[PDB]
């Protein structure tokens, strides 16, 4: 029932961060082949990876036309091949919504600058594959003040802490005194996937 | 004007020997895929090739199913990967009728067998794929009568010959004389692909 030579697709997961999207699923394909399509939660369907072995499909330029927009992936199974094909199978996604869901990548200090008696360190605003007429928007730039970060620091007990809905942050410091920082990025509306993990460890010396 | 990422098959050409065939096209795909099709001609398409990357497909088993019909193939181009296409193209192949068309093979003579003053040379009668019930039908079972083979001989200025529409020719021999046998078969109601090449040499030694 539904064929001798397809098997429909299964286990389909959204794979997402700082906006890049990657459909995958399974199986390793035996005589098929795959067409993926693409759309908004109730609107029209769209393909974009046609007929192929691969079991994974980047549908990052779709999903960043609107990122608070709610996609749903389709993925059929074709016979492939001299065969004898005995309305295809397929297999829906998961429900995505880009803005709320895409994993936050791992921050990176850009650079620390000591002023006197204070320090500014400055976080990495990452480009993204959004766009906004002919250019991309940053990380910053798509989240606006929904992101903030968080700045660990220490001389070497205990790590004090900052926040800022910017990418800097200008401290003071004790006189005489090395001290390393780490950040994390944090979006608190979020209810679900709402940090990143910590930067790499950067430190004045 | 037909597509950004779809170029259309060319050159569709029929190879076709003892019934097995296999339909040839251009060129070697870059991001597509094909999918063939045949049909009596002027009857339904049928799917037979999927969607694949290879430029020829055999189509002996559904040729086969009516070898005095004539049939048409199409060859479809699909785009093949994560692609933006921009009515697939298709081209159609010239008509081909398999009982007046297909090729002879070249043949093979079983034996000879020298009974006193003659001589019995046997033509091997070669297996086909045409059905009839649950059986294969050979080259001689589907063309009956209409197969006849010319068997040339000589001991070592020139060839003397013999026909007949049988697998076997019995020949009188000159005493003390070791004679070679050559056969070639031919169906002289054909007006195209009358002769297959000559069987290898075979002699009495």
């Amino acid at each position: 029932s539904g064929t001798t030579n397809t098997v429909a697709a299964y286990n389909l997961t959204w794979k997402s961060t700082n906006f890049k999207t990657i459909l995958e699923w399974e199986p390793k394909p035996v005589n098929q082949v795959y067409t993926v399509q693409i759309s908004t939660k109730s609107g029209d369907w769209k393909s974009k990876c046609f007929y192929t072995t691969d079991t994974e499909c980047d549908l990052t330029d779709e999903i960043v036309k609107d990122v608070k927009q709610t996609y749903l992936a389709r993925v059929f199974s074709y016979p492939a091949g001299n065969v004898e094909s005995t309305e295809p199978l397929y297999e829906n996604s998961p429900e995505f919504t880009p803005y709320l869901e895409t994993n936050l990548g791992q921050p990176t200090i850009q650079s620390f600058e000591q002023v006197g008696t204070k320090v500014n360190v400055t976080v990495e605003d990452e480009r993204t594959l959004v766009r906004r007429n002919n250019t991309f928007l940053s990380l910053r730039d798509v989240f606006g003040k929904d992101l903030i970060y968080t700045l660990y620091y220490w001389k070497s007990s205990g790590k004090k802490t900052a926040k800022t809905n910017t990418n800097e942050f200008l401290i003071d410091v004790d006189k005489g005194e090395n001290y390393c920082f780490s950040v994390q990025a944090v979006i608190p509306s979020r209810t679900v996937n709402r940090k990143s993990t910590d930067s790499p460890v950067e430190c004045m010396g």
